[PDB]
């Protein structure tokens, strides 16, 4: 089965009004994530959010967010286009290879810190960041899910959740950030409990175990995560400059991304997509549109690695 | 007349919701003030935390058309803000008195308006309530906008100021109000009116009011820029600020955004007034560093003014 130029294959998640399948784009073969909702099952209110929030995803252009492609609407249905991480959860990968070490801890967190401030710029806070929409691709590259979207339009953490949601202002992911940080350096969770009650208990009491591994700079990082007070928090444009994320990094230091412009005159890419059947006129039109139709997806998947 | 830290209270300017605004008069220099006192035991811990978030960013809030705060005194039952008094009061009261401002009035004042909201657009605070109770007027006839960053619930949003989508708290919400606060100041006034909030909403929804002989078409396009049912295709401050009608008569005199001054707490004058009013050297140096809004910075600032 399919949808548009998309050959639907097995399902990822699914949950609230979502599913989520993996699908290979048929005219270049690349692989691509499609979220499908069907708009039946929501009411007039959820499906005007649903349209806000889709709006929101056509303007996150960042190299470790998920990417949106293409929409196709009918009826009916809603299909959200766009990029697949092949290799999953970060969490899949702490459970093969232990822990990382902190110079690959570094490398990632640095790809984190930099799509959630480039959100927080945009005034957009994710406010559930989790195991489970914290991905990598084929090429070990970080990248995040649901950027912007409510809950329900998602496939469905306490671990994670700010203590101040046990609110919806950017602070609130400044606390998942760093649980996420002592969840790559240790591998393990640093609030857990036997139930949600005991969870909640450690989490307002804000201690958590340093291993002996962890670097005193790593230490002092997560002290500026993980302050119970939300507004004591660091913010992020501050912790871009911390001595641990820029170990290494001396005249590199991590700074709140700038958008590259988009180059839509890649000859040879439209010299394929007019072998496709689209003319160059159309090509131009929908890429300088910005129109989120099967012609900009084409454009886009044409720059990705073939047969994934 | 009841006494509050170093100050005399007066008559009672607004009361609502958990605030009560009085005029007051400051003991030690003589000048006029506004307080507003919220009675911590009417509130939650929750909404207590959140009022303590809002007086931080009070406190940041340094533009001359924007009520300045002086000093905050807690006490273990009630928060006092000790802030700027608009003598002249609201807008509205100098509309009804004198009728709608002339063309360059009105621009006076909106460039005032425009630059104390993208100020604070700029800081990402965002008003939500810009409304007539707030639009305030000093004794030089400049705009004072109380109640930025304030929930509402802490000030004494209206149905004829409120953007299409709340019948979002993101800057357009107030781009649309400004619109709205822009038509009032040229034609005395509201755009979208009724005779019940059913028929008000229905014309806001609608988009359209009246345009008079006296507004000129410059005037009218600046309108359709904050005016707009869509919230995405509204202007930007930044954007409006370089309009057309916004800058007639400044043209070597582009409004722009503000910049603070720097900020000069060495100033022996007033400090030597200071010490002789008890306050030690020492002491007025660590509050003015600190920048503590305490008794002592408040007095220093009131020092620099009529
Ligand atoms: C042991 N593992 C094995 C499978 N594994 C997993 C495999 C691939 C991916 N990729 C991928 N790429 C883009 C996505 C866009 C989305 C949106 N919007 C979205 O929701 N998802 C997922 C996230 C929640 C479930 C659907 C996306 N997932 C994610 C996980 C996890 C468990
Ligand atoms: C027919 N009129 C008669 C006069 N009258 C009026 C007179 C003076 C002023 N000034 C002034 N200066 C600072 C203020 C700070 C505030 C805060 N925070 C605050 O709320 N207020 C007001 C605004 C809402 C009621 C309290 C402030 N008001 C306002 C109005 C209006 C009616």
């Amino acid at each position: 089965p399919h949808i548009g130029n998309y050959r639907l294959l097995k399902t990822l998640g699914k949950g609230n009004f979502a599913k989520v399948k993996r699908a290979r784009h048929i005219l270049t073969g690349r692989e691509v994530a499609i979220k499908i909702i069907d708009k039946t099952q929501l009411n007039p209110t959820s499906l005007q959010k649903l349209f806000r929030e889709v709006r929101i995803m056509k303007i996150l252009n960042h190299p470790n967010i998920i990417k949106l492609f293409e929409v196709i609407e009918t009826e009916k249905t809603l299909y959200l286009i766009m990029e697949y991480a092949s290799k999953g959860e970060v969490y899949d990968y702490l459970v093969e290879h232990g822990r990382m070490k902190e110079k690959e801890a570094r490398s990632k967190f640095r790809q984190i810190v930099s799509a959630v401030q480039y959100c927080h710029q945009k005034r957009i806070v994710h406010r559930d960041l989790k195991a489970e929409n914290l991905l990598l691709d084929a090429d070990m590259n970080i990248k995040i899910a649901d950027f912007g979207f409510s809950n329900e339009f998602t496939v469905g953490s306490p671990p994670y959740a700010a203590p101040e949601l046990f609110y919806d202002g950017p602070e609130v992911d400044v606390w998942s950030l760093g649980v996420i940080l002592y969840t790559l350096v240790s591998g393990s969770l640093p609030f857990d409990g036997q139930n949600l009650k005991e969870l909640r208990e450690r989490v307002l009491r804000g201690k958590y175990r340093i291993p002996f591994y962890m670097s005193t700079d790593c230490e002092n990082l997560l002290k500026r995560f993980l302050v119970l007070n939300p507004i004591k928090r660091g913010t992020l444009e501050q912790i871009m400059k911390d001595r641990w994320i820029n170990a290494g990094h001396e005249e590199d230091e991590l700074k709140p991304f700038v958008e590259p412009e988009l180059d839509i005159s890649d000859q040879k890419r439209i010299d394929i997509m007019v072998g496709m059947g689209y003319s160059q006129e159309e090509i131009q039109e929908s890429l300088s549109k910005m129109k989120y139709d099967e012609i900009t997806a084409t454009y886009l998947l044409l720059g990705r690695k073939s047969s994934e």
